[PDB]
């Protein structure tokens, strides 16, 4: 869980959501969460949007913290 | 979409959302939001909250950037 | 409403939402609200992430403003 991705997996499936939901509710491509899953994008361009559907801190989301 | 009303209203859609469900999730009135969205209340009281359940930064939302 | 306990509780119903619920959207434990809301816990350790599900500022839930 050390890793961006691993974060973002973790938190959308503790939060019982699919990527598809997570998508829909970021208001991103559903794509653009499977790159950021399966650890090809480190640096996310819609990181806040996604954190805030996720309910967590985006710099937690993506440092760790 | 580069007034407010047009920035909230395209953000709600974008959510697949209605004006009732933006209103129930951020805790507001319904007649709150279609002011907004007609254009009428360029400062709105609660956009925070808004903002919040739009998953997006209130800052994004009240100028666009 | 002028409790921490008392302003989650109320915000929680005002958003229509169940304890379950909350805890789910939180990602924290169902017993962690009921111990917010019975006013037992007065500092919450997740409470960024409970406002977050709430769409409220983190600040007015702890302290009101």
């Amino acid at each position: 869980m050390q890793t961006l991705s691993e974060r973002l997996k973790k938190r959308r499936i503790a939060l019982k959501m699919t990527q598809t939901e997570l998508a829909t509710k970021a208001g991103v491509k559903q794509q653009s969460i499977q790159l950021i899953e399966a650890g090809v994008t480190k640096r996310p361009r819609f990181l806040f949007e996604i954190a805030m559907a996720l309910n967590c801190d985006p710099v937690w989301l993506q440092y760790g913290t």
